C-alpha cells in the first residue's frame, strides 16, 4: 500500500514545506547506497507512493531531504548540505512509517511515527 | 468548519500520543482565562472538532496539553506539569491553525502550521 | 546557579540575545507570584537569578518573551510568549538548566537536572 | 575550539556520556575521508577535535552514534545514527557548536556559529 511517507515542515513560516525534493536509497550489500525512490513534497509538505509493501523490504534505508535547496529558494543562506535519516526497517507485524522533518535555516528536527494499520 | 485542531506524537515511543486531555482557553477582557473547549487525544494523536468558524473569532488563545498525566500512565516521571501553547488568532484571509506537540519526559517541541483553504 | 536560562535562535544560528525572562512561584493561594526576572545575555544565558536558600520546593513557571524579540527582528511570530512549568526540589535541591531554541512559528524547551 | 559538540538526553534530562562521534571530511575525490573522532565527556560536551590551522574550507559530516547510547540503556532506538553535514569555513575562519538533542523515535540538531 503506503508503507513510507514523509512529511516536511517550514518552522519559519508556519507552513508545509513544498516542493523539496526527497531522495530514499537502500544500502546493498557491497554497502553503498542504492537509489530506491525520490520525488517532490507536494502543497501539504507530504510526499506518498514512494514504494509499495512489495518492495519494501527489511534493509537499512536512508533519507535525505534538499534542505540547502528550499532555503535559497527563499532568500535564506541555511547552515546545512541537506538532511539525513537513517534507519532500518524491521518486519514485527504490519508497519508504515511516516517520517516527519521540522526546518528552520540552522536546526532541523526529525521525527518517526511508526503504526500498524 | 475545523479552524482548530491540535496533534500530540510520543517521540519516545515513536507513536501518536492517544488519550491526552487538552483544554483550550479564551482570553477574557478582565485578563482571566476562560474554558472555551476541551477533549482527549484519537488513535491517532488528534483532536478535531474543538470549535466552528463562527465562534473562533480574533483574541488570545491558550491551549493547554496534560502531559503528566500522559507519562506517568507509562510509568516515566517526567519534568513539565503541563505543556502551553499561547497565541493570537487573526483574521487575514480564511485561517485554519494546526498546533503540533512533540512529547519527551524532559523535552518538548511545539510547532504552529497556519494554511488557507 | 540553581535556576539557569539559555536561549538559542534557529533562524540565526545564534545566541538568543537581551530576552526578557520572568520567573513565577505559585503561592498557598493558587496565584502566580514574581520570583525572579531578567535579560539573557550575549551568550544567550541568564544567571543568577536565585540562590539555593530562596528556591524551595515549590511549581514554577518560566516565561520567556519570545515575541518582543522576534518583532525586534522584524519578525511577525506566532506565540505570545514560552512559558515552562514545573516543580522543582522536591527530593530535595537540584540545579536546573531551562534551555529553549527558538523559530517563529516553533520552539522546544528542554531541561537538564544534576544532582549537585 | 573552532569544533565542539554537545549531546543532550530528552528522555533523562541529562547530557548524554560517552557517545561516540566521527567526522569526516569531503576529498577532492568526493569521498569522505577521516577527520577526527571522540566521546562525550560528564558534561556531553566533545571538545578538542581540531585546531584552527587543520580545519580548513570544506564540507564535513559529524555522525553521532546514537544507536549505541540508546541500546546500552536498554531501549531500541529508530535511527541507525545521526549526521549533521555542512559546508564550513567558506567566508573565512568561524566557531561551530553542533549540539544535538536526541530521543529514541526522535532528534534535533542546531548549529551556533560564531565570528572569533
Amino acid at each position: 500500500k503506503c508503507p513510507l511517507m514523509v512529511k516536511v515542515l517550514d518552522a519559519v513560516r508556519g507552513s508545509p514545506a513544498i516542493n523539496v525534493a526527497v531522495h530514499v536509497f537502500r544500502k546493498a550489500a557491497d554497502d553503498t547506497w542504492e537509489p530506491f525512490a525520490s520525488g517532490k513534497t507536494s502543497e501539504s509538505g507530504e510526499l506518498h507512493g514512494l514504494t509499495t509493501e512489495e518492495e519494501f523490504v527489511e534493509g537499512i534505508y536512508k533519507v535525505e531531504i534538499d534542505t540547502k535547496s528550499y532555503w535559497k529558494a527563499l532568500g535564506i543562506s541555511p547552515f546545512h548540505e541537506h538532511a539525513e535519516v537513517v534507519f532500518t526497517a524491521n518486519d514485527s507485524g504490519p508497519r508504515r512509517y511516516t517520517i516527519a522533518a521540522l526546518l528552520s535555516p540552522y536546526s532541523y528536527s526529525t521525527t518517526a511515527v511508526v503504526t500498524n494499520p
